[PDB]
């Protein structure tokens, strides 16, 4: 496979793209470290939470790869849980080829009417939370001495604004930025840094209950949310997304450090 | 008198830019609410902090152009402050029309090697402290129905990350987002919303042997640090600035709103 | 007045937002040489063809803000023409400060249903007569030796390609690029170069036949044409668009070079 | 392979990285219409022409790979060679799904320094040759039915517009500006397109001697050129960019369309 005798390290994997990514990258040879904080990390984050099971499950699939998974529940705001995983990884793979940053969370409100508590949560764990996993990650890549692949997850919404999530907006162009800052620091390293910028993934992150409420009370923001030209119904898949993701962290894609990727279909183009 | 009879909030008054906004806006015919920390930061900060003194010194400024200053020590991330201090401002003059959310803060390392203290002190001021100003004036923006002006003050990185300031770079392209989310959700209000990404401005942010130090670590990072194509030797300075604010905060600028404007003498085009 | 003794140099002045340049311009003080081509360009242009009443209107204007006007029918394509009018132009006013590259033309067809004709006109007047435009100007420009302002007319359709003319978005586009290459290499001349990218101006281009054509042939295309969110009804003005104009024309813009200002009322936010 | 029982049409297929292209793509299972000038397209064009044993080499590169290959000399800017060799290529191999329009020439001046000769052959190729094949390509592949993706050639300069060549710059950006319009308009036909945009790629283009020149002439602009991040020395290969064609050109890019692909291994960042 592409990435054979590889190891990768990706957050947020218990479901939805992180499990996709994880399966994936397995499938393509890759031994794979991964972690996700299972469980509800917020009262204004109100769709369902993962559970402990769902990454349990990541790992069997995984393993259905013939690969070998090491799992652990952790909050990617706890710098010592980072820390302490990067460690039991490096000690039973003993490298790190690929890191996935994809942990995020999302909630709705108008910038002057959000709470601190949903401003707090969105920053904290989709922008401070990406710095402390890079910050965990990035000095055992460069220990490892093979170079590297670091794949942002941030969203089309961190390339074009969306009404209703400034705050998660403003946590996924920050995203954006890390993702160019990095390439240029870690290029001297041989480690390459890039970013994806989804949109509509069929994940339960997209509650549509929450969008009904936002354009109910608010209909221009519909104009900000448009069909994706070669998908104008439905969803896309987070095995979808995982195909961008192989190809990043794999050689194929060599020529590519500081790029921001829309996985959209076209929508960023209306 | 382009802003004749008209108020501006303005954070980070004390000196540099801000002191030249507050001056300017109040030669324009705005009376003046102004604030500023007046005090070190942090640590991690390590050029000169702004004094009580700098602030009292815009507020005579504002005064010696026919205007009444409003003026107060209070933090950006102290909500409680923000709240109390548009309160008294509107109290005061019944009427709020352009906000220039100015007050930042910088300092350098790179991503991986970044403090705890030095991430969340300029996340905190930065971004964080940008949405507290944006939550606290809008409403009284909105309440006012006059409709208005926001000018948000991010960087040129904050539309190209630099290396060496990862963290400078993630808060100022949220403030590129937050300015645009803003924008699309203000509209109906008949508030604009823009952004302005200055480069080498002769203030305190920039004294030299920080950046000095970076180079002489990590040569490379020169490539993203050019001159200005139509000032190639030194620095704009902050009354400079000041004109673009003073454009936008005014109805000559009707035609714009969720703009990102480079105030850099052309250095982002190498 | 801001451009006073000055001389601006106005292409497409016969109407629309070219004469709205133009007496704008006068208004400030400046005088002005305005050429516009007075006549249909192309059975495959649609919409009402300038007369030349039209340009003779727009020298009455400009006589009417006290100032002088040299006008002449002329077509941007046309080498030698532009050669003369910089020339006389030069003889009647000793100098030249501002240039303002606004003449356009605009059709309608699929990329792959384009005919020659569509083709060829709007490159041809729109990408190559703009270039021909700067090279006639810019080297009187540089002579006088009081540096300048040049505002390149280029659009939304300049910066976020749309539907149903990929000529005419791929014309504006090629103007961004001049107008950034420009800007570096005229900096050292103290000459600011930058681009207008206006949506939804009330002028004859608009007429709105065709945009129901394609819209009805093709109603997915209805997405890239969102509302302006400061203006969710009807359309901008010529005069609108002048204000910016202005402003770029004089010093109060003297930080800005190789900026691409949107004139669109917050369009491109959607 | 991830292209078998396809076919690919590539222009300026004589060799760098056109026949990179061919060779990759037959590599990977689709057979080859190709076609390039094999001449000097103009006496402003200065370095090395292509040959038309330079074609013949590239067929029999295909050939190895065990797959057929169509070739023809011929220029993109003569639209009834275009349509004979779509027809021909249609009779022979009955389908058409891929596209690489990357046909290109390279010249240097300043703006207001280009000849005729030098612009009407950079715009002549670069962004009418490039229509025409794709106007002549796409109702070939809608008609077969089978969707597809085509892939536009632009450059870093197609991005970021660069000094001393704002033809080329503005010939490029214009192909950016085509790429997104044909991803909205081919949404609805399963055909996806897409844009690269390489930077110091090693083939007959890039002449030393005239950059040389330019610098001699101009030292400023070398601001514009940096060095790689994750390439500081050197170029990368005409094979390396076939990399990324490969994985556009397949269904491991099937979530993308309308994207701007930057090929420079981070050069663009800084
Ligand atoms: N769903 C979409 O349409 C979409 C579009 C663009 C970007 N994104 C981004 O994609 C990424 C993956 O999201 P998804 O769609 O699979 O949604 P998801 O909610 O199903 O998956 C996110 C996972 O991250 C985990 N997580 C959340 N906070 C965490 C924390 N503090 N520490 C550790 N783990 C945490 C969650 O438990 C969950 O398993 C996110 O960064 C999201 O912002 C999603
Ligand atoms: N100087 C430059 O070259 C440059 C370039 C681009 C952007 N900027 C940005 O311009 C803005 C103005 O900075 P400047 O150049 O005038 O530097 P400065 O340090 O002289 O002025 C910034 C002011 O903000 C105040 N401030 C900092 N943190 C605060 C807080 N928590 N609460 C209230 N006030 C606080 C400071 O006391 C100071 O008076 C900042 O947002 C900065 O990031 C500066
Ligand atoms: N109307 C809009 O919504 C809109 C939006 C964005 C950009 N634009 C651009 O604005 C500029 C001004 O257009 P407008 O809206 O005022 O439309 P308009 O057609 O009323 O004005 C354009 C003027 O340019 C002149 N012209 C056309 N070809 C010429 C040539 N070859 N030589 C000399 N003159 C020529 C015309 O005769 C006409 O008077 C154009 O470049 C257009 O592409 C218009
Ligand atoms: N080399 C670089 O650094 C670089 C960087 C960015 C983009 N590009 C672009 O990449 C593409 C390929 O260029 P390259 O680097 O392989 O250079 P190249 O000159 O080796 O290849 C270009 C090929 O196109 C052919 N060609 C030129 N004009 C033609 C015409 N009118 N009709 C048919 N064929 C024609 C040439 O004969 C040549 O074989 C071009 O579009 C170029 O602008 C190159």
């Amino acid at each position: 496979g592409s990435l054979q005798g590889r190891v990768a390290f990706i957050t947020g994997a218990a479901r939805g793209q992180g499990r996709s990514h994880a399966v994936r990258l397995a499938a393509e040879g890759a031994d794979i470290i991964a972690c996700d904080i299972c469980a509800p990390v917020s009262a204004s984050v109100t769709y369902a939470p993962a559970s402990p099971e769902d990454l349990d499950e990541t790992a069997r699939l995984v393993e259905d790869q013939g690969r070998k998974a090491l799992t652990r529940v952790l909050d990617v705001r706890d710098d010592a849980a980072l820390r302490e995983l990067v460690a039991d990884g490096m000690e039973q793979f003993g490298r790190l080829d690929v890191v996935v940053a994809n942990a995020g969370v999302l909630s709705w409100g108008r910038v002057w009417e959000l709470t601190d508590e949903q401003w707090d949560t969105v920053i904290g764990v989709n922008l401070t939370g990406t710095w402390r996993t890079l910050r965990a990650t990035v000095p055992a890549m460069i220990e490892a001495g093979n170079g590297g692949s670091i794949v942002v997850v941030s969203s089309s919404a961190g390339l074009k604004a969306t009404p209703g999530n400034g705050h998660y907006s403003a946590s996924k162009h920050g995203l954006t930025a890390l993702t160019n800052t990095l390439a240029i620091e870690l290029g001297e390293y041989g480690i390459r840094v890039n970013s994806i910028h989804p949109y509509s993934v069929e994940t339960p992150m997209i509650e549509p209950e929450a969008m009904m409420e936002i354009f109910a009370r608010h209909p221009s923001f519909v104009h900000s949310f448009p069909p994706m030209p070669v998908q104008p119904n439905g969803f896309m898949t987070a095995d979808e997304v995982a195909d961008v993701v192989a190809w990043l962290a794999g050689d194929g894609s060599g020529t590519l450090t500081g790029t921001q990727i829309p996985v959209d279909k076209g929508a960023l183009k209306y």
